[PDB]
């Protein structure tokens, strides 16, 4: 698969969780939206890397991140709000 997207706010809260993420992880968007990613068993490490990426204001690409039975590419991208210019969170994109 490709393009499982989890977007986190600057407080670590899930603000986006697309249908690919639903299919990959078996959790519905409505069941995770608003929650801290790091509170989800199995996502603690990904949540920690996103925190580090946010603090350093630089994107990070990881390959061969093992999750379940497969290896994945994971990109972490900090972003700003265009209107306020504030750092507003991190987009996480997971691909086979």
């Amino acid at each position: 698969m490709e393009t499982a997207i989890i977007t986190l706010s600057k407080d670590g809260r899930i603000t986006e969780w697309n249908k690919k993420a639903e299919q990959l992880f078996g959790l519905k968007k409505e069941n995770v939206l608003g929650r801290r990613l790091k509170d989800l068993p199995d996502f603690e490490e990904i949540g920690s890397v996103a925190e580090s990426v946010f603090e350093n204001k630089e994107p990070v690409f990881l390959n061969f991140y093992k999750f379940g039975e497969r290896y994945f590419n994971i990109r972490f991208s900090p972003f700003r709000n265009a209107k306020t210019q504030l750092l507003e969170g991190v987009i996480i994109t997971i691909d086979d």
